[PDB]
């Protein structure tokens, strides 16, 4: 059978699903004293449950549309990954059960690049297409490695360049970098490192973090941050991988810092806590272009613990949202409790889930509506939808082109990626609410020419959550007239000494490389300003 | 899989080896149902490592000292240096366990860190211990991720520091970096990057490569190398991942470069080719601690396709050695000594020794299973493991707490991260005068047990730079500032890149590579060359 907690529904064609319904697994690192029992998943993820719902909603919406996959039913087998490779693989082994009892023709998921890579290695083997709604690592664009992998989220390459463009914009040359020690944080900071050095930005420190980092490991990173004159900190990490570090920085009230948030934690409920505002206030981050899902918000509200014969996560959702089953009536209202399930402004990753399901639906439709000699298969033959195999769906998904329910053109490139713009958000505090509000202060247009991609409105930004002045984050303060830039041995190029000009020489303008000799008739003034 | 090395036993040890260097590099049309991909370049060294697992298993079996009561059986598969082929095989090892959604109690392998990580994710799930003889990535030290992973090869962390120590030694400040775009090359160069920056070494370029890189992808890297003033190139890659790049550099006869070889390619048959010597000559690389396995070289010669019934790779080995079929045909009367392949053409057993050591680690862990009596145990209430009903997780707790004495009388133990420390030998790529083949001369050593700064030993006299010159090459961004001049900033370029600005009148510079010029005392004035001061002004 496979895992106990699941969202299952029978159909003619089955779509697998992988969602982080829980943030992690139990802190039980067994001594292996006895036979190891299955680990239990711990922190409930309401946002993750909302994404699971977007898959079901889309599946039901397709099932109701008679012209899309006519006289056919889309079924599903959705599992909880708990943001862990092991739990995800347990589930993936169930999807591939038949391949070496209904077949899984395609899989939606996973979230974390580390989890999606592990799933892709196993699915790729059986040519089952995988459509991830959130895994953005550049490593997943390698089609020699990931033969059946596609995604409805852009690759992080431009996001890391956008970081370096923002730094170049506000004219900062002294930054620090923090990355989650996974297939997401590591390639993201590496691309950023490359782009910052192109734009002559010096990186003072480059540290690694994880959700399972020691008190010792966290201490070292906090010390590195404190012992650094760099105020700009670039962070390529997820919420769970960053939470241990942020908790400690909040505890020590380290307030100077101006955080540059990667898309994974820029909208994380684990970091966007009002208690952390003294530390995380005025964070500049990335958000994906938001999409529209009409009727979805209504569908979310219809969730009932008893009703969901199909959704086995509906009981646990009810229990966590109402500190329930104390006991539940079942007649409880979901508008009353404030959880990220309904407490959202824009559907971004949820939209990517919706878009992922529709990509598979449209790929299956192209097989179905195929005309004798216009097929993608041998001699121009068409596949039989009644006898459809996963590899056939993959062939179609590879260079799929379809029109969005918003009327927009959706296409996957040669690396199975979607290209998308980014919205730039700033972490403000709502005066009335008291909660962290994500104000859209700019955008990053990836279609624009290099140097014309970034748009920022400085006026909408609240530095450190309060300040209205762009902070200083250069290694050394600029050399004034009468002085020249001097090298500091062991320190990088944008760390300089301001050496006073020698007698007979002058420094007319600010940040001079050397002083100019006065013409033979004249001599330097009292402080070498000019002669 | 069809092609395997199987033998029944009481306890089965899984095996993963790169019998082939890669798979048919082709985009599946997907016009037709995808068939099993074809593995392509035969790996004789890989086959010799597979043999070290069988030899060790047979040596344990014959010997009464170890498990006289039990027979060690095996199920060995070819990975073809690919995640997919390795996972196909791993799915077979876990076949019995998988039913919850013939037991394999432990697995030997794989080689590539990318392959071992994929295998580890699947094995770790079922707590089947995995002992890799060659996967050296630091990423595999993470015990939250890799619960059942252990290795008989050290972690690359000190190897990358050793690179930076060698560069610091020869006083070079301008280098380039090349890494295989995998879980091996990437963390190795990243650690090197940290260490080089701590020793004030500037990296001009940082490029990525792969065995499946485009003609365009390779061309970009060769252009980057050519357009760079850096002569020292640090390469963290395997032979297969580096071969496409080296082939092109040889084709363009780019000879200036001085290569710093990662342990994976420092002894690679694919790179250590005599037609590449103009390019790869005088390469400074790393080799692990060697080992001798008595009777192994005679065991290697005993291979026949009809006789070796258990080894299904013998047929293909035979065919690729004598260039025959089982285009001319093979005779069961062919002699092994006649054909010269890397199977017998080896000098030291290093990775082969790690395979031998990996099998013995599992053997000694199982041996500690019988010797157990209630009280001497680690389980339940001091409980022990029933060697007749042994489960893989039981072998794993024993392997974690494993301490045993080696074939060379050395203590073998695993870290809390399943690692084992080891020193490195530093080799140099020389040419045999008579033979014309690439000889690996041991020019130094790296002692990991020594204090920081005292770990490296090198004999410059034994090194032949570029394969010929005895002069340590220049590889700094800018030539040193002589007396009379001071160091000046270059706005775009890093700190290693400086201008040598002439001292002003009334000032001088006593020393080479000065930050600023010193003012002469009032009685004196600047020298003709600004190197000192002369009296009367
Ligand atoms: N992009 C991240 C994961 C991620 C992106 N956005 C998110 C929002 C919430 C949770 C996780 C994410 C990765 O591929 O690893
Ligand atoms: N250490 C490399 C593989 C490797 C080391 N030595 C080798 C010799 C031959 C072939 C491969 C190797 C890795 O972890 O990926
Ligand atoms: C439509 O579906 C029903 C139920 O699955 C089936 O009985 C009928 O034969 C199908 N029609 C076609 C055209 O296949
Ligand atoms: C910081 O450095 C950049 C580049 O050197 C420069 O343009 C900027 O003006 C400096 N910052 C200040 C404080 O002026
Ligand atoms: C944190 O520091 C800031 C500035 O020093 C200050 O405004 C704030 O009140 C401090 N927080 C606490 C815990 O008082
Ligand atoms: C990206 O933004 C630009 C301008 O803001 C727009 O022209 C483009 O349509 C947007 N992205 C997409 C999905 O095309
Ligand atoms: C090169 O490298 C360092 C500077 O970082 C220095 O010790 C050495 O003397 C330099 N000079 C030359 C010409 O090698
Ligand atoms: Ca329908
Ligand atoms: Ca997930
Ligand atoms: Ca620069
Ligand atoms: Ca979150
Ligand atoms: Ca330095
Ligand atoms: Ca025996
Ligand atoms: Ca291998
Ligand atoms: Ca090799």
């Amino acid at each position: 059978y496979g895992p106990d907690q699941r969202a299952q529904k029978k159909g003619d064609i089955i779509l697998g699903g992988l969602f982080p319904i829980h943030f992690g697994v139990a802190a039980k690192d067994q001594d292996l004293k006895s036979r190891p029992e299955s680990v239990e998943c711990i922190r409930y993820n309401f946002r993750g449950f909302r994404w699971l719902q977007a898959m079901i909603f889309a599946i039901e919406e397709i099932n109701s549309s008679p012209a899309l996959l006519p006289n056919l039913t889309l079924g599903y087998r959705i599992f909880d990954t708990c943001n862990t490779v092991s739990k995800a693989l347990e589930a993936t082994l169930s999807f591939v059960a038949q391949n070496k009892i209904p077949s899984t023709i395609a899989v939606v998921g996973a979230t974390g690049s580390g989890v999606s890579t592990a799933v892709a290695n196993l699915l790729g083997l059986f040519y089952i297409p995988q459509v991830s709604y959130a895994s953005s690592s550049r490593l997943l664009s390698n089609k020699n490695q990931f033969k059946s992998f596609l995604r409805t989220i852009p690759n992080d390459e431009h996001q890391a360049t956008a970081m370096a463009d923002i730094i170049e914009y506000f004219r900062w040359n002294w930054v620090g970098t923090i990355a989650a020690d996974d297939d997401y944080g590591r390639p993201g900071i590496e691309k950023f490192r490359e782009e910052a050095e192109e734009r002559d930005i010096c990186i003072d420190f480059s540290e690694l973090i994880s959700q399972y980092s020691d008190e010792e490991e966290i201490q070292h990173v906090v010390e590195v941050i404190q012992n650094s004159t760099a105020k700009v900190i670039v962070v390529f990490s997820s919420g769970p991988d960053l939470e241990p570090l942020i908790k400690e920085i909040v505890r020590r009230n380290i307030t100077g810092k101006i955080w540059l948030a990667s898309e994974a934690w820029a909208s994380s409920s684990l970091i966007a806590m009002p208690q952390y505002f003294h530390v995380v206030g005025g964070t500049i981050g990335f958000a994906l272009k938001a999409g529209q899902i009409p009727g979805f918000r209504e569908f979310l509200k219809k969730v009932h613990p008893r009703k969901s014969v199909h959704n086995g996560f509906a009981k646990e959702f009810w229990e966590e949202t109402f500190n329930c089953h104390p006991l539940c009536t079942g007649d409880e209202n979901i508008n009353s409790v404030e959880t990220p399930y309904i407490d959202y402004t824009h559907l971004r990753i949820s939209y990517n889930v919706y878009l992922a399901v529709y990509s598979i639906a449209h790929a299956l439709q192209d097989i179905y509506t195929c005309l004798p000699g216009r097929g993608l298969f041998t001699n121009g033959s068409c596949a039989d939808i009644k006898k459809v195999e996963a590899w056939q769906v993959l062939k179609h998904l590879r260079h799929l082109q379809f029109t969005n329910n918003m009327g927009e053109q959706v296409t996957f490139d040669e690396c199975g990626d979607l290209v998308g713009n980014y919205s730039i958000i700033n972490w403000h505090l709502s005066p009335e609410d008291g909660s962290i509000v994500f104000k859209e202060v700019g955008y990053y247009n990836v279609y624009a020419k290099k140097g014309e991609r970034l748009f920022i409105n400085e006026e909408k930004i609240l530095w450190s959550g309060f300040s209205r002045e762009v902070p200083f984050s250069n290694c050394s303060r600029d050399c004034l007239a009468g002085t020249r830039k001097g090298i500091i041995e062991g320190e990088p190029t944008c760390c300089f000494e301001c050496v006073e000009c020698p007698d007979g020489e002058y420094s007319d303008e600010t940040d001079a490389s050397a002083c100019n000799k006065c013409p033979d008739d004249f001599w330097s003034n009292e402080n070498h300003t000019s002669c």
